[PDB]
RNA sequence: UCGACA
DNA sequence: ATGTCG
């Protein structure tokens, strides 16, 4: 039941808090559409949060219809929600993750989509077709 | 007390 | 080990 026309997106990180990076991938053959340049400090859920996001405004910007699949319960909530619930300590450290978090959620909340944001169910596919961990 | 998704 | 939700 896997809908190969998608987007797929993933967070990948260096430690948690730690180095955080994310990417989008076609499903369907693996290409790289987009990825994030490494951020200092972040969690691994805002990471998360940060790739659904960004495939929200790439599918936008290209009048596609296409759902978004992320394997992060946190972070598809804090999509839905239109808020992420994160309590990283906020201070000098924090600053440019939680300046892309707060700017994702703006954007959240001044915009319009349909885009259906689809659980991807590892447990029986295997690993998202953009994950970067082991 | 966990269970779950990362 | 931590980050989060049910
Ligand atoms: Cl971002
Ligand atoms: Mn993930
Ligand atoms: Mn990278
Ligand atoms: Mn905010
Ligand atoms: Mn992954």
């Amino acid at each position: 039941e896997i809908i190969w026309e998608s987007l797929s997106v993933d967070v990948g990180s260096q430690g948690n808090p730690g180095i955080v990076e994310y990417k989008g991938v076609d499903t369907k053959t693996g290409e790289v559409l987009f990825e994030r340049e490494p951020i200092p400090i972040g969690t691994n859920n805002m990471g998360e949060f940060l790739a659904i996001v960004h495939g929200l405004r790439y599918l936008k910007e290209r009048n596609s219809r296409k759902p978004i699949y992320s394997d992060s319960q946190t972070a598809i909530k804090w999509v839905k929600d239109k808020k992420a619930k994160s309590t990283l300590v906020r201070n000098e450290e924090t600053a440019l993750i939680w300046k892309l978090v707060d700017e994702a959620e703006e954007w959240l909340n001044t915009h319009t989509y349909e885009t259906p944001i689809l659980k991807w169910q590892t447990d029986k596919w295997g690993e998202i077709k953009a994950n970067y961990g082991r």
